[PDB]
Order: structure tokens, then C-alpha cells, then sequence
């Protein structure tokens, strides 16, 4: 279990509402000292940031692997002679950052991944026996987004994870797409969001297989257009059956509307859903589901011989969770007026000890026992023993989103007591200090 | 417990030696499918070789953390006009990818970072109360290497854990320093390594705080000059006091002569090293540890206020772990004519499942029950349940060099048997098929 005295920890906190910030999530990002921006959409992460941005890529990383998904990582330099294979290398626009080295090979910053998984793939990958294939990284990337904005949700150098599928044919490419489509409603899920697959913008070929999750919120970027009965249907448990079929599970999801605004359709919002359960509004793009069929197979030549003995292009997908992005996301979506109110699976500690009189004997052995304690036992553990009044310590702690709170004081300790706070709903409970662990 | 049936993995084995690699490790790298070239020195880590780069650097980050360090991230890309501050822009060489944004703004893939971690500690440091202080990341740097070489040994896009120390003096540096060099003797025991901590290439007004951490190998870039009893020297422990007085520890590990060729003194070594005690050999940099006192805070303004109530800029100090490196270091030091011998800590699995007869009722039941009960107990195991023969099996097993093997056979099973190897000597043991898992567990 993580455990930390704040006086060992770097958390700077800033008392005063950055003016750059023109959003809530980018605001207490800074003011909660998780963040610093290095250039313009460029972040350095701050102790505290670096937490929360781990804890969610192993949300990711273990809902991915529950699927079948297998993990790699490739390099954040590409050739741009891999992107002349694919002819998107003149096409994908000035988003791209182009590099040349020192010996004038034309080089890029990845900003996704899907000639290069196919480059690897069609190295090794010559039987359709191999297949069903889903590989994956979680790795840093660049788009030279033309305005930087609002922290980062509209950065430049954002981490995501992206994944690859590869099958023999579409009814294949459908069960792949099915198995991320399951895996990212838990992923969320498991983060305290409510991320809503919505129908999304395909590609030339058209059909059914583009989905955008969305997280619904007024600062958000994404316009959409919804039924209010997908907000209350049920996330698969731990134990869904990857290998069997998900068909139900998807049907379910999409069975009332939800599209954004790049496939929304006036007409069909009304022949389908009663006025009543109708909703329009905005939001936060954290996942991305697509098929893209033979769109690299066929110009990059990856080909595998079918169960009848011809060869013939893979079909893939691609599907990416926007992980440095969740973070202001979730705080969009999870805090008050006192600050941020982290879900405890992505908290970057899940317990913040409060000393209300530093210094003194009696309260400085009580914390130090409970932080042992709380460590010993699994716990991630803050201990606030810095020399800062008891309302000082509050503030600080209500700010960083911490699920819980232990108050020691003077006061509290004469009674054998202390109290616990939840930071959620602001539930409280002085309790003995011998059953506070217990938790 | 993690766990995986190579059926359900990719795992890409090369039949035949690859003739682009001219040293072990790297050769068996590409013959075990953990590493794919995408450009020259500039590599795709496949999902074997993956695994054992997140074990290196979970004990790397271990080690920092029980040293007191504290864990941030900084970006890949900065900007010049923050090399421009220190005077290393214009004086870093070649070796310094810069880049141009779509706005013309001059931007660098960084390799090093002693600027950036310097301006995020002005930004919000002045009181010498709040020292010492140690911020690090584990993140991707680029050098652009004029001729990348030797695979992950000498590329170009590298992972290095980077440490960054801030004091109020050179007095409270070297106590900063005593605590890496501490860290950094546990981090490389951890991994079944020597790495010998020895002297190295100091800066424009000397001194005693540079020192490089160098695992010995035939094939090694680094040439050195050592006492051989440097060799056998104790690893302090997980309960090593990091607030008290590590100078014991480093006098000792410091007692006896240990330079890399850019301080190597002839002279000194024929008096401090008795003649048969001396070793000139070849050797992999793994660890780099070097105090640069106010290198970065003159120049930057990285001033905070000292006991006596006056401001002077910092002393500080870096320490790099080359964690990409370091699975071409284990395997040149580990491996022999079959392949890699993985140290446990590091292994991508503890145990791989050898299914003798692949379609046998009893074989593979026998082989699912052994993969599901080592899972429970918390066991790294894969199952290599493909559709080959036991040559090809143990060809496979031996190559990607997983620490234990249970074979699994009809003719075993007909006695209730089992066969355990032990990949690091080729031991054997025939063991009843329930008492198997308990001797791993």
C-alpha cells in the first residue's frame, strides 16, 4: 500500500484561481498541484497528476487483457516511408509532426498507430489460425493541434491507449469489435463515469461499426443527441464470457438512439424515441471504437490465407481510450465548489490523515500509528503532518478530491476518538480510534 | 497471478540467427520475438519483451521511492529556448533531435532533463525547509546516435528512469548522492546483476561525486579498470536506514580501485591494485550518477533561502538508470548456448507449461489443471498448449529463457509423474503431479 507524509511529497498548491484556466477540470488540475504546462499543450505531471494517470492506465490495461487484448509498445518516432505505404502521409495534414534526423530520414511523432501495427502484424502473421489478434499499447503521442486549449483535453502530447484488431473477414472484425465495445463500457464503469456509446462518424465504407463514448458535459466539445434510457442500463460484470456472444450485450446498448452530431439525423430521433425521454446536450470524447476493414491490408499487403487455402487482406479495427484526456474529464464530472471528488479506483490516495495539531506528542503518535497501520494493510495512505491550522489542512485536502479523511485532534484523542470524513457527500463519523482501520 | 496459453499470446520465434545482429543479446532478442527494428536504434518491444521491460522498471521505481524519491513525468518534447537558459542548446551536438512545430516554434525530442525538472522547481520552491528534495520519471528520451549499433544497447529511443537532487549546499548534495549510490547497488542486485559502481568522468572543477554503474560483459562498450575484490562486495538490504549515515556504506564500496577509462590513472591503479588482483575488461553502463552542484540553478535562477536567511542558488545532482539498456545487459550476462536464463525477478513468467502430446484427454487436462492452480497461487506461468512436438517445446522453453519448466507427457502421467527443470543448470526432477505446485509456491 502507497504511503506518503506530505512534508516527503512536492504538491504545490496554488491559493489562487489560475487566469489561464478557462475551464473547471484545468483550473483545479493547477490549483490542486497536478499539473504543469511545460508549452502550449505540452504538461508536465505533477506527483499527484502522475498518480491519478497511472491508476487509470491500469483500469485500461486490465479490462483490456480481460478481453484478450495482448499488450506491446511501439516507439513514438515512425518513418514516414511506412505512412507512403498506407498514402497517408501527404493526406493526414499538418497535425502530423514531421522530423528529420541527422542524416535526413523523414521521421514523425506517432500520433496513432495503424500502419505500424500492420508493418508488425504482416512480419509474422501469415495462417488464419492466428486469428482473432488484438494488440495494444498504451504510449504517448503528438498531434500539433492547431489551438491548444482547455488543459488537457485539447493538448498536444497525449497518452492513449490504442488497440488493433485482425481477423480473416468482417463477421470476425464484428465479434473483435464487440469484445472492445464490452471492454470499454467496464473500463469507464470502473472509473466513476457514465461514458455513453454513441453512434459515430464511419468512414467511406459506411455501416454500423463507429461508436464515440461520451461522458456527458456542458464545457464538452462533442455535440450529441440521446434517449434517456441508455443513462440507466447495466455495465457486464467481471465474468463476461469474451469467447462467447456478446451480440445481446451490444443490442442492449444500442437499442435506444444515441448518436453525435456528425450522424444525427433529426427524422429518426422521433420515429424512434418519445419526447419525454429526448435529450440534447454536449460532451467529453474519452473512447473510440472502428472498423476499417482491408483499409491497410490491402495498400500495406497483409494478407493470410483463409480456412479454403487463398489468401486474401485482414480486417481490422482500431480503438482508443484517451487516458491523459480522462483526467479532466472525470474532474468535469466529479467534484463540487470545494474542489475534486475523485472516484476511489482512480484517487491517487484513498485515505488522507489530518493532524489538527502538529507537533503535539499524543495526536503526532496517533497519526504515525494509523499511516503504519493503513500502509500495512494495503491502504494508500496521506499523511498530512505538516505544520499548517486545522482549517489550513481541510482545504487542502477537500481541494485534492482524497475519498476519505481521518481528523486527529487533541480533543478528539481525549475521548479515544477520531474522525472519519467521506469526501463524496461529506458523511462523517467520529468513531474509536482502535475500529477507525477497520475501515 | 499472471498468467498466459501461448495460443492465446504472440509470440514471434525466429528459426535462424538474424544476420543484422552481431552480439548475443541482441540477437537473441529478435530470436525470443520480445523486439522488432522500426528504424535504425529505434525499436517496437513485443509483448515478451515488454513484460520484462515493465519488471525492470517497477523495481527501478521501487528502489527510488524506498530511497525517498518521488515520482513525476515529464513531456518527451521541450522547448529550446529552455536549453537556451542553461547554454546546452547550441552546445549539446548533433546528437540533439530538434524540431520545428507547424507554428515554427523551435521544440527538441529531449534527451536528458536537467532544465525542465530545474524550471518546475523555481516555480514553486524558495524555503531551504523544503530540502532535500528528489523528483524522477521513467520516460522515453531520443539521442540521435550517429551510428545506432548492438540493438537496445546503443539505439536511439531509449527509456532511462532519471533522477534530479536539489540541496542547499554541497554538504546536504553529497548526502543525496550517498542515497542513490545506496539505491541504485540494491537495484541492479534486484536484478540478478553486478553492476559495479566506479569512478567516472568528472566536471570542469573535479571531485569525488561521479561514478557509473557497469555490468561486466565481453561485448560492452565501457572499458574499465578494477581490483577483482570489488566482485564480492555486500548489497545493503531492504532495511537500509536512507536518513542515517550511508558513508560507511560507500567507503567500502569505494575502498578499492574502480575507474572507467575516461579516469583511469595508470599509475594509481599499479599501486592500489595488487597484480593479480587487476581486471581491465569491457563492460554495459546501466547506472550513471553525477553531482553537478549549480550547473543549472546559476544560470536559472534557481535560488532558494538558506538557514541564515540569504538567498544562493541550488546544489544539485542526476541520476540515470538506462532501463531499456538493461534487458541487453541481463542477457549478455545471462544466457548461454540455448538461449537466455531470465533472473527470476525479471523473467516474464516464472514457469512455462511444456504439453508434451497437444490434443491428449489426459495430457491436456493435466496441463490445464497445473496452469489454473499456479494462477490462484499468484504464479507468472504460460502454457505453451500449441500444436507442436516436444522438440520444438523445449527448443522454445530454453530460447525465451523462463526460469522453470514442467514437462507434461503420457509417459510421465502413466506414473502420476511430472518433470521440473530448473533453466539456469539443466537440473531434472521426476515429482508426483500434486506436490508440484507446492514446491513452486
Amino acid at each position: 500500500g502507497s504511503h506518503m507524509r506530505l512534508s516527503r511529497f512536492f504538491l504545490p498548491i496554488l491559493k489562487e484561481n489560475p487566469k489561464e484556466a478557462e475551464i473547471v477540470s484545468h483550473r483545479l488540475m493547477l490549483r490542486a498541484g497536478m499539473l504543469r504546462q511545460e508549452a502550449a499543450g505540452i504538461y508536465a505531471w505533477l506527483p499527484l497528476g502522475h498518480r491519478v494517470l497511472k491508476k487509470i492506465e491500469q483500469i485500461v490495461r486490465e479490462e483490456q487483457n480481460r478481453a484478450g487484448a495482448i499488450e506491446l509498445l511501439m516507439p513514438t518516432l515512425q518513418l514516414a516511408d511506412l505512412w507512403r505505404e498506407s498514402g497517408r502521409y501527404d493526406a493526414y495534414g499538418p497535425e502530423m509532426l514531421r522530423i528529420a534526423d541527422r542524416h535526413k530520414r523523414e521521421l514523425l511523432y506517432g500520433p496513432t498507430n495503424e500502419e505500424m501495427i500492420t508493418e508488425i502484424f504482416r512480419a509474422y502473421i501469415k495462417s488464419y489460425k492466428s486469428l482473432p489478434l488484438n494488440l495494444y499499447h498504451i504510449q504517448w503521442k503528438f498531434r500539433d493541434e492547431q489551438r491548444p486549449r482547455f488543459g488537457v483535453m485539447r493538448g498536444r502530447e497525449f497518452l492513449m491507449k490504442d488497440a488493433y484488431s485482425f481477423d480473416v473477414d468482417e463477421a470476425g472484425a464484428r465479434k473483435s469489435y464487440n469484445k472492445m465495445f464490452v471492454a470499454y463500457l467496464r473500463t469507464f464503469a470502473r472509473m466513476g463515469l457514465k461514458a455513453i456509446p454513441m453512434r459515430a462518424e464511419t468512414g467511406p465504407i459506411g455501416g454500423d461499426l463507429s461508436h464515440e463514448f461520451i461522458v456527458l458535459a456542458e464545457t464538452g466539445e462533442s455535440g450529441v443527441y440521446i434517449d434517456r434510457d441508455v443513462l440507466n442500463l447495466p455495465v457486464p460484470d467481471e465474468n463476461v464470457d469474451y469467447d462467447g456472444d456478446l451480440t445481446p450485450i451490444i443490442k442492449q446498448w444500442t437499442s435506444v438512439y444515441a448518436a453525435t452530431e456528425d450522424v444525427h439525423e433529426p427524422a429518426r430521433y422521433e420515429s424512434e424515441v418519445p419526447e419525454a425521454n429526448r435529450l440534447n446536450t454536449r460532451g467529453i470524447e474519452v473512447g473510440q471504437i472502428f472498423y476499417f476493414g482491408t483499409k491497410y491490408s490491402d495498400s500495406m499487403k497483409a494478407n493470410v490465407t483463409g480456412p479454403d487455402g487463398t489468401d486474401a487482406p485482414i480486417h481490422g479495427g482500431s480503438y482508443g481510450v484517451g487516458v491523459s484526456r480522462l483526467l479532466g474529464a472525470i474532474i468535469e464530472a466529479c467534484h463540487d465548489d470545494n474542489g475534486i471528488i475523485w472516484p476511489e479506483a482512480v484517487a491517487p490516495f484513498r485515505v488522507t490523515i489530518l493532524n489538527l495539531k502538529q507537533g503535539d506528542a499524543a495526536t503526532d503518535a496517533a497519526c504515525d500509528q494509523l499511516y503504519r497501520e493503513l500502509s500495512a494493510k494495503g491502504v494508500d495512505v496521506l499523511y498530512d503532518d505538516t505544520d499548517q491550522r486545522a482549517g489550513a489542512k481541510f482545504a487542502t485536502a477537500d481541494l485534492i478530491g482524497i475519498p476519505w479523511q481521518i481528523h486527529v485532534g487533541p480533543r478528539g484523542l481525549a475521548e479515544g476518538k477520531v474522525e472519519l470524513k467521506r469526501r463524496s457527500d461529506g458523511a462523517r463519523e467520529n468513531l474509536a480510534l482502535a475500529d477507525v482501520v477497520a475501515r
